[PDB]
């Protein structure tokens, strides 16, 4: 069994306070590699959550929006006055959230939670893509149905589009040919009760190909709803089957800011990347900071 | 293998949404069909809503109705409709509409056996029963079981006497037999799921079974581990509708053309109602909850 | 990979419509074999299991009683004309159910569930003690708790007796220096989701005996209440410790006799037994009717 | 280091002769005050139980708190009848678990209200007093389910600090005024794997050392079986956990601490320093009280 190791035991991006946009929290990003960068999409917010009201008001409204960083190590970013990604209103009102990018035959298509705020269900898989990373367009709700940790696959199974979803509270796949109209839904994972991932689980970023399956990491949520990171393995030719899954999470809240923070006991990523035989990911910290962990390629073993 | 199948009469729906119309705006699927007067009567399953189904409560703001429509044609194709259904739910007892009718025709009588949904809960449904002289003037409305329970259809004559209803406690197919059509008695499971096939999780009657001199044609629809609906095909004993004497081993007819694995409800092809015209089966079905096809198979090619 | 063979395409005991005790059903029997003989210690009911009302009601009343019969060959039993078990009143006014009968030492222990009908929870573990099987005594609530698909296991374990027992819905373990006084209890099997055994899970017999563990016969109910037995190994010396479950289910219902009945869609087994290499199990179906299945003991393999 | 047992017997013991301690009496409360143990205990009048989807009627269980007094801390005098019991639909099941603080001049006495409506439906709630005798002030410290609650015996910077349990941790919070809580956050968590993996909570309130505070608590297991646990706290911003020891220092291990109506705990909601020794009360099993003690010299991590 393997785990994670923190680069830092300090944030690596913060909310930066005189940005409202992003004045509160930084968090859950999707990541992507190119141009020998690592490219950072993160979600920020620019209020606390008050999630626990029987429907979002006005009052607590937090609005998601998602910011750009760039960086050379992996470790120290370039941010941006702007972010490059925000709700329409008035179905994504209250903003944009985790996204998970994948490219595919040179295309950049990135999922995330559009949430009205109009009452809790209120949210949905929304995508957009671009050729650039740049400009984004398309916008399409995925799936028009309260539904959420959604990730492309990096390429098509038998001609065919891969989305994994959660239909509460299990992993999810389905199938499209057109990137619009979704077929063959499947559970292709499910919660494991009296464990740390017995409430819900879900896909974090993207599914990464390896020359054994596809490596997926998720996170699974306990009964106190303390979020954890673990591991599985997917076929490689028929990714709807796990082939292989890791009993013990690979990485827990520790760091007293993923213990404490907007949303206590949260560690949680949108987004992963192989750089010279090394697994970097990019995690959400108690819904307010980010942190990045790594492990060797080599010790990914189940 | 050596089994049959349906052959779909058309690459495209029969009967499609109407955007115009709220109440059949999102879809037209699970028609029950009449033939008389060399006429085809079809009897939709009409919403007004997509269907989301993945709450843990049916939800307000995600509410769709259910309603009954018309269509009448000559070929069997080409269907003439109408501006309004022919039945809604009453409100509040069916506030969610009125699903997926059977219709049976005995002593010239019609018995159209539907479900009505109240959602009030995801098991906030019933058999409801309406009966009619004439196609026309529905009445008599009456909850056949009160329990949760749907895929329900009478038998078109009497057994020793007995009326004959085919009902749907989860997961498995059901008779009953009753003489005053409100009293339903000697329930007993007559077909059931098979583990690891196409029909694992739950099966259900199709239409309403189709007498022939070797027994009662029992199409059926089965619904494998991912939710894919398909229809398969029994015998019934003549005498004994309660005794399945043969079962296909394989569907009939599955979702292959992409407005039926594609639509509000992904794979689904459900059947309601089936006629015999001209010695064809004429099979009338839902397509991915959202549109209507028809299939046809000749008399003579149903060999088990 | 394994599956019990039914010996017989009828049951092998029926209600008997002349006897009110056992007029409706027999079912879910205890078995021990001795003086090669089979001992069969079956429920009996007089009446359908009317379920779905808010409280137990009288008009819907249904006693269980706990008959006997005796078999050299295993299929042709010599009954007897009144139970051997009945329901002390008020505790048990329903009667007592679904025993399972464990010879520890030169004792035997019979636990039941007795059922009070005051209220649908108005259920516990019973047990009562013969050194003869034939003159039970020594009555006590187990657990005062609502619980059932109770067992002792044969022996003890570093100096305790060992309880099976059914916290809804998980089949649990307990210990005891005593036989009154229960301790350490722990889960030790939980259902799985998306299966046969969703719904909740329970013991079967008491558990057997091998060189290489305890085979744990139980049954698993699926999220339409339909009821299949499974098996799992558990750990010689540490029998809260599952070494091997098999996926597949090793007796489903299949006859006209299991499948209809007082109570659809029921195999159910309250006792197993070795005999000639070979497991008898004997269980009730759909509540009304015993049956009895086997399999080589060479074919039990995980 | 460990506690040390005074009796290998229960100290306090059920009264079948009481309906309102008639099967159970345990977690208690205690403060040193007049060269006198002041011991309040939970008591039941039925046994527990927690199996059932919700609470049932049929198996209601009421709690209520019993006053007890000592001199040398090992016998005790009872008395008739309750001192607190659920006045209000919220306490319908009894107020249980009381820990018991003093501030400036008054004694604050934190328990759980159980309404028995749902398994969530508990609260912590807390009633005062000038004299130990007459509780007055009743209110719900938390709108929301919380317990294993209680209050440091001295201010922070002006502000009264709250001990709580948002499943699974340890908390901190602070008031202005007794009424209003904030910066709630988490100060210390379950070890997985380990005797405390499944939940923890704080014990007594904290007792002031020079080192620190010291935090007893209970931690608990993936089979629910309740030990003891130490850590200390920075003495001034005692948010911060400076040490905690790996080991329990009280653990199940006579036989009305393994057995009883809820096997295998040992859970103290009360412990004082009483001539340079901290006698820490405990329930066992949910149906009895026991005593055990440390030299307050031993205690070193
Ligand atoms: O998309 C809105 C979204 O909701 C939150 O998720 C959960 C949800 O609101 C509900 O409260 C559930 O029981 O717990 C929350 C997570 O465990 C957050 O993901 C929030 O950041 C988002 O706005
Ligand atoms: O009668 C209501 C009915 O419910 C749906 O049936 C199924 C049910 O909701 C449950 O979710 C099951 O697991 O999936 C659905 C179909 O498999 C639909 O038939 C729906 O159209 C109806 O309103
Ligand atoms: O001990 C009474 C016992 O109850 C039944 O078990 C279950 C119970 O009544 C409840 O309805 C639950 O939801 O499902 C039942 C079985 O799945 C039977 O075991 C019955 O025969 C017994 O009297
Ligand atoms: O305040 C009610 C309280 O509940 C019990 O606490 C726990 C709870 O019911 C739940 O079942 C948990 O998993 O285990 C119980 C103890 O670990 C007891 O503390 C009980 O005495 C109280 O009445
Ligand atoms: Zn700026
Ligand atoms: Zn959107
Ligand atoms: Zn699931
Ligand atoms: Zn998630
Ligand atoms: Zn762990
Ligand atoms: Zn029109
Ligand atoms: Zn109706
Ligand atoms: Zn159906
Ligand atoms: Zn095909
Ligand atoms: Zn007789
Ligand atoms: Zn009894
Ligand atoms: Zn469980
Ligand atoms: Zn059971
Ligand atoms: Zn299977
Ligand atoms: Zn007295
Ligand atoms: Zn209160
Ligand atoms: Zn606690």
């Amino acid at each position: 069994m393997f785990r994670l190791t923190r680069l830092s035991n300090k944030p690596i991006l913060s909310p930066i306070k005189e940005h409202e946009w992003e004045k509160e929290a930084v968090f859950n990003a999707a990541v992507i590699y190119e141009g020998n960068k690592f490219h950072l999409f993160y979600r920020a917010s620019n209020n606390k959550f008050v999630l626990n009201t029987e429907k979002p008001e006005e009052k607590y409204k937090f609005v998601s929006s998602i910011g750009y960083a760039v960086s050379e190590d992996g470790i120290n970013f370039e941010r941006f006055d702007k972010p490059v990604l925000v709700g329409e209103i008035p179905q994504e009102a209250w903003g944009v959230e985790d996204p998970r990018i994948t490219k595919i035959d040179n295309k950049y298509y990135m999922l995330y939670t559009g949430f009205g705020g109009r009452d809790w269900l209120d949210f949905r898989i929304c995508m957009v893509w671009s050729d650039d990373l740049k400009n984004w367009k398309g916008h399409r709700i995925v799936l028009d149905e309260p539904n959420k940790d959604a990730a492309l696959l990096s390429e098509k199974i038998n001609g065919k589009y891969v989305l994994f979803h959660r239909r509460m509270p299990d992993i999810w796949i389905a199938y499209s040919d057109d990137l619009v109209n979704w077929y063959n839904h499947k559970i292709i994972m499910s919660p494991k009760s009296h464990t740390w991932e017995s409430k819900k689980i879900g896909i974090a970023g993207p599914p990464i190909k390896r020359e054994d399956g596809w490596l997926l990491i998720y996170h699974g949520v306990d009964n106190n709803n303390v979020y954890r990171l673990g591991v599985a393995l997917l076929d490689l030719k028929d990714p709807s089957k796990v082939i292989a899954r890791q009993k013990e999470p690979i990485l827990e809240p520790e760091l007293d800011w993923e213990i404490n923070g907007l949303v206590p006991n949260v560690v949680f990523s949108c987004g992963a990347v192989e750089v010279n035989d090394m697994y970097y990911v990019y995690y959400g910290a108690a819904d307010t900071h980010i942190g990045v962990a790594v492990i060797e390629k080599e010790k990914v073993k189940f």
